[PDB]
């Protein structure tokens, strides 16, 4: 009955119930070590020469925008739904533009130098791309959604919450590789606009499990320092070889295009105010596409 | 009665007994918050070109070491208390010798090619280096029934969680420049230190009354604190030519003080006095070699 034989009791449950999610989750997480190992092989071994300090500035920006919102969570009024849905609604929207103009246009001129700009080009990101979205299904299903059981569920809750923005704060780093302010600002900045309303909810929807509401809102904030974390896992993923930056750019692209349909969008409209929403989304997703392209 | 208000309070109770060390902390915060200001600063305007990646691979390692240890705890028979005084009195030897040749040493080197060899490096490594024992002296000091026994194990576990932060700094602040004998004796000083504190913790915490795996899984995300630290140390290190030196010297006091008055204490309260003692000595002598050797 501890909650180590709890989880690996329903984690058995799960993969005898989902194969196929759980072999694309065995997959994807073996990608990712050993695009790691290989990364830190690589440094270990001389010859690395990444950009670790603008990712590290821009996992730093996700913190902080991360804590900001988890700080409104102490404000007085309140925020309806309505204002939410539209503040994620518009971030989703910067996000989808992100992935597409950010890293996977950037990671077929990679993979494109490489070893062809046709179908080699295209191949190269989609290995990333598909190992993305099968990486976070398979977190997605193996992710939780009566004294001493009502207790552990508080604690698998509190870790999903601490853990789930590492994905956020790799790709913060796989777009940060090169050093690149026109390929990392983009994609930074729509993570941190997408940060603040995150922050809340977190926030307040662990002041709704039962923790008071500053313990709730410490909790909130240490959500954000996977994003720095993570931002380091993104900058050894992406520099084993020559072909691990555009994988990883495609991985990366892969993993947020599944958070934003398959987990955000269902936010936005779950509170009803489905109209305003997916306006945003239109806004968020023209105005980063503008940025872009003014910037080129 | 929230456990926000009964830090406040404590807060309060503890800067009206201790004012000196409340006031040597609020000045040493407020370096370490302007060094860091400044090390970013200086990098959103250009000019930076740091190389953080030693400094993240360094903090890395100190994340398995006491994940390592942390993971110790869960093995079968166990660990006498002389073993682990053997093994900590040997760290805090490695410990002191980094911060003297690692961090001293170099710190005079880098503040005598900005304001000169004399007196002039000797004061900038030293306003660093009475820094980061006020930074220090003022966490100890400023750190710690069933609504009430609660609160306790909160910020038991909250002050388990951070208490590795300073430990990171320091690795950053070796490999601030890249250069290899600083950085890797002294990040591996504390990863000699990580594995035996990481099985502390995470027994202590078993000891608070978390369940085994929870008491691990905490003892685990406390080595998490050093690729973070280390990160902080690395922006403190950068604002100016003379932010360097200053951090070289305020991880050395940072890192002296935690020896002598938190690990220093912790082997002889175990009660195996001399073991400590002679492991603190060839953790110094040893450490002191492979700097002459590596020159
Ligand atoms: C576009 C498509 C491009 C290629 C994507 C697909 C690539 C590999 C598919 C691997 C499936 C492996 C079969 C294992 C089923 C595992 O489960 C099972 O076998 C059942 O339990 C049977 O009892
Ligand atoms: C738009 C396309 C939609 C298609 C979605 C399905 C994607 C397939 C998901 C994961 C496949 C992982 C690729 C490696 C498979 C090798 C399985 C080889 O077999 C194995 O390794 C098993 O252990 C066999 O028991
Ligand atoms: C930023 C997030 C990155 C985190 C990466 C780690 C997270 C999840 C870790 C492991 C998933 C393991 C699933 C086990 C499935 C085994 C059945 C099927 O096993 C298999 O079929 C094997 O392929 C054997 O051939
Ligand atoms: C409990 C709180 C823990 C805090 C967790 C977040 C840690 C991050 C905080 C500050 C990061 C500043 C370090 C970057 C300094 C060098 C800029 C890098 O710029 C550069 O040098 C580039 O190479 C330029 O080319
Ligand atoms: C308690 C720990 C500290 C937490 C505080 C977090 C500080 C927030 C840090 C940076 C905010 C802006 C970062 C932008 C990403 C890097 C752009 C770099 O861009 C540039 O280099 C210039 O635009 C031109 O060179
Ligand atoms: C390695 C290269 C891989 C090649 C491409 C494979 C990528 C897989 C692409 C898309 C899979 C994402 C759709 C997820 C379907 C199940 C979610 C549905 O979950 C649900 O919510 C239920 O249906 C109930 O609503
Ligand atoms: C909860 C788990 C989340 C993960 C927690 C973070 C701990 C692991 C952090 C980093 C692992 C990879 C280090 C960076 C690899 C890039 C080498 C650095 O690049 C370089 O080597 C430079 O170019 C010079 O050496
Ligand atoms: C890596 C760990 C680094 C963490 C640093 C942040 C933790 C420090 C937190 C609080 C500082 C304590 C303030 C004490 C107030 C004394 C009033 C006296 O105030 C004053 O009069 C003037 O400010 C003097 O300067
Ligand atoms: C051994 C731990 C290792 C490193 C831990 C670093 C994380 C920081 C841990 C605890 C934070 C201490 C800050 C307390 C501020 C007290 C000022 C309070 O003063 C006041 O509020 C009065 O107004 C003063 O007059």
């Amino acid at each position: 009955s501890s909650l180590a034989a709890d989880l690996r009791g329903a984690w058995h449950a799960q993969a005898q119930s989902h194969p196929l999610i759980t072999l694309g989750l065995a997959a994807s997480a073996a990608g990712v070590v050993l695009l790691l190992v290989a990364g830190i092989v690589n440094a270990l071994t001389g010859e690395n020469r990444v950009h670790v300090g603008y990712a590290v500035l821009g996992g730093a920006a996700g913190f902080a925008a991360t804590a900001l919102g988890a700080l409104m969570a102490l404000g007085l009024r309140a925020i309806s739904a309505r204002t939410q849905d539209a503040m994620l609604g518009f971030a989703a929207g910067m996000m989808l533009a992100a992935s597409a103009f950010s890293l996977i246009l950037p990671g077929l001129d990679a993979a494109g130098t490489i070893v062809g700009p046709g179908p080699a080009a295209a191949a190269v990101v989609a290995l990333g791309l598909g190992l993305g979205v099968l990486l976070m299904l398979g977190l997605d299903y193996f992710t939780p959604h009566p004294e001493a059981a009502r207790v552990n569920r508080v604690w698998l809750f509190v870790l999903t919450i601490i853990l789930h923005n590492l994905p956020e704060g790799m790709a913060i780093g796989v777009s940060f590789a090169t050093g690149d302010l026109r390929i990392g600002l983009p994609l930074t900045s729509a993570i941190a606009i997408q940060d603040v309303p995150e922050g809340l909810a977190v926030a307040l929807a662990l002041r709704a499990v039962g923790l008071p509401i500053g313990r709730a809102v410490l909790v909130a904030v240490a959500s954000g320092l996977m994003e720095p974390l993570g931002a380091l896992v993104g900058v050894g993923i992406s520099s084993g070889f020559a072909l691990a930056y555009p994988i990883s750019m495609g991985l990366a692209a892969g993993a947020m295009i599944f958070v934003v349909s398959h987990e955000v969008i269902p936010e936005t409209h779950r509170n009803g105010h489905e109209t305003t929403a997916t306006v945003g989304l239109m806004a968020g997703f023209a105005l980063m596409m503008f940025l872009d392209t003014a910037l080129g």
